[PDB]
DNA sequence: CAGGCCAAA
DNA sequence: CAGGCCAAA
DNA sequence: CAGGCCAAA
DNA sequence: TCGAA
DNA sequence: CAGGCCAAA
DNA sequence: TCGAA
DNA sequence: CAGGCCAAA
């Protein structure tokens, strides 16, 4: 029996992308000095440990793909980013021969340079430490003594800027040339900090248990023997991370009065569930469904959160949680693993009159070479034969949106709770 | 088949100057194009000015 | 000498795209006539012979 | 230049060389995330052996 | 600079024949990248910045 | 290429 | 023995 | 060393 | 098959 | 000894 | 045989 | 990955 028709099925089409771009980054080397920060609302007030270590902003989609990448990269609805990596090569560590001071500065032609690298530490459940920027003193240029105003998105918004240049009808288009485009350097001002309880002001009970013992949880090397050396590298596979919203598909509104009807889903939890938790103990975590969520695409769309582009250099790539499908699904947490890197400061020959750590230290720079690569991928059904791309329904995509209309996404910015990332409202540009 | 420079930095795609493809206009300002309708002359075919839908 | 740099070129992505489809047709069978075609423009009175294949 | 000759012409160019030294960034810290404000003198040093055959 | 002057200049002393002495010649042409500069344009722009010639 | 989606396996 | 002619290859 | 130049092949 | 083995 | 905890594997 | 294979 | 374009070879 011949078969002159076969169950061929759709025609879709699937295209993939990669993204290669080389960064070199200069970071200096911070003392470690605590720092007081002054309680504000919510915050309570904390001593600040800083360190010298510069993080890689790995998870951000400004880090691999160009504007114009990223401006053609809306044009492809459905676009899933399937992978990212990163490897940190190390040059020479350059150290100052003297400093400012010459009364008591001892040049010296031998030195001792040693490299710090840290890979998981903000997924630490007790060190709660976050990426702060500090204001340097004049005297010592590796002594911070308090924190710049600049947030995390103006930090990073600078970082892209300095990439990728501005505009060409920008008046300030002769300060920053392209990046991209020299093969320059960068440098890195956001630095790791340390944090403890500020038990001065605390009435009642107090916890002096002081700083953790976060030396335990890095690796240093001798930056002497490191020149020209793989530092860092990280692969990962992202497990959810929608870049552009799925084509929208043909609405069974139009077509059927089935379109509202119920079908049990058995034991299998087919909703994402947001969980709330108090860390001070004062209420028990909670557990909710059918949390405050809407369609990303479809008669009905929302798509704030894709027409501010929080997901370029605001909003991680990684968004496991946050996005939930009709289709039968299974959802977890995710998060990326943050990469410290920086050279630690070097003591001054001066001698010291007590026994205390070094009260003045060499400049120094640490010189990364950062290749990064980025891979997505695209669909286009094809489903209906006129009238353009329209996706299955059980591809339909909702995002968690607050009861004041802004969407809701991770960042990575703030300190963990339990080890875990934090959902929070975006806010508009 | 299809193609994406990537050129320059920002801006979007943007081709090489090699790449500039220019197609025959009539003087009227109707493109002209192949048709396969009409019989050959000396077993090649005839271009002829598109007509507006 | 450790190369730091290489002329990797331009970041250039192609795409590739397939179409299928299946047709059925009917055809009629043409008797081989011989039609009278007036003259008309450009156009010379001529002879024409039909034929069977579409 | 054009010859009498029955000859075959095409158009030519010779390529450009281009060697240099890129500038080393002073080690005085930078305030923003920016490149190097300040720059250390540098030279490179190229022996250039040419050859021309008539 | 490569091959000095003629013995009758007066500024004959300036520049010794580099081709004579061995001595070395400073290079001053550069290489520069260009771009459009919009901030004048009326009408539509080209923000394009400057290619990645790295 | 049918059973809780298929463009997942 | 179909694609810029076929009686050319 | 003759046929679209020979000092070219 | 919201990493992936 | 980096990805939803580590003192679990 | 206006590179030259 | 230089010589009449490169995303062609």
């Amino acid at each position: 029996a011949t078969a002159i028709l076969r169950p061929i099925g759709l025609h879709v089409e699937k295209f993939q992308q990669t993204y290669r771009k080389k960064w070199r980054f200069l970071t200096s080397a911070n003392a470690n000095v605590i720092l007081a920060e002054a309680a504000s609302g919510e915050r309570p007030a904390r001593w600040a440990l800083t360190t010298g270590m510069a993080s890689i902003p790995w998870e951000y989609l400004f880090f691999y793909m160009s504007p114009a990448e990223y401006n053609r990269m809306k044009n492809y609805p459905g676009t899933f980013a399937k992978s990212a990596s990163v490897r940190i090569r190390t040059w020479n560590t350059r150290v100052a021969f003297q400093t400012g001071d010459t009364q008591t500065a001892n040049a010296t032609l031998n030195q001792n340079k040693f490299l710090q690298v840290a890979k998981g530490i903000r997924s630490i459940p007790f060190i709660c430490s976050t990426n702060r920027k500090y204001t340097y003193s004049d005297t010592e240029p590796m002594q911070p003594t308090g924190f710049a105003t600049l947030t995390s998105y103006e930090y990073r918004d600078g970082l892209k800027t300095a990439m990728y240049g501005y505009d060409n009808d920008n008046k300030d288009f002769a300060k920053k040339p392209p990046a991209d485009a020299t093969g320059a350097e960068i440098y890195l001002q956001d630095y790791l900090t340390i944090y403890t309880n500020d038990a001065r002001a605390t009435t009642g009970t107090k916890i002096l248990a002081g700083f953790p013992p976060y030396k335990n949880f890095i690796e240093e090397f001798d930056a002497s023997a490191c020149i020209n050396t793989d530092v860092v590298a990280m692969d990962y596979d992202f497990s959810y991370a929608p870049l552009v919203p799925q084509f929208a598909p043909v609405p069974n509104n139009l077509i059927t009065q089935n379109y509202n009807g119920s079908y049990p889903a058995g034991t299998k939890n087919e909703v994402t569930a947001a969980k709330t938790t108090d860390s001070s103990q004062a209420t028990a975590p909670t557990q909710v469904r059918n949390a405050p969520r809407k369609y990303i695409q479809g008669p009905h769309a929302d798509t704030t959160f894709f027409d501010e582009e929080q997901n370029y250099l605001r909003v991680p790539i990684e968004q496991g949680g946050i996005f939930e499908e009709v289709n039968v699904e299974t959802v977890h947490d995710t998060q990326m693993p943050s990469i410290n890197v920086g050279i630690r400061a070097v003591p001054k020959l001066t001698t010291i009159d007590e026994t205390t750590q070094a009260n003045s230290w060499l400049d120094a720079q640490g010189y990364f070479e950062v290749d990064c690569v980025l891979t997505t991928e695209s669909v286009d059904p094809y489903t209906y034969i006129k009238g353009g791309c329209y996706s299955a329904n059980t591809k339909s995509q909702l995002q968690y949106f607050a009861s004041d209309g802004r969407p809701i996404a991770k960042v990575y910015d703030n300190p963990n709770v339990y080890g875990r990332m934090q959902m929070i409202k975006t806010v508009k540009p």
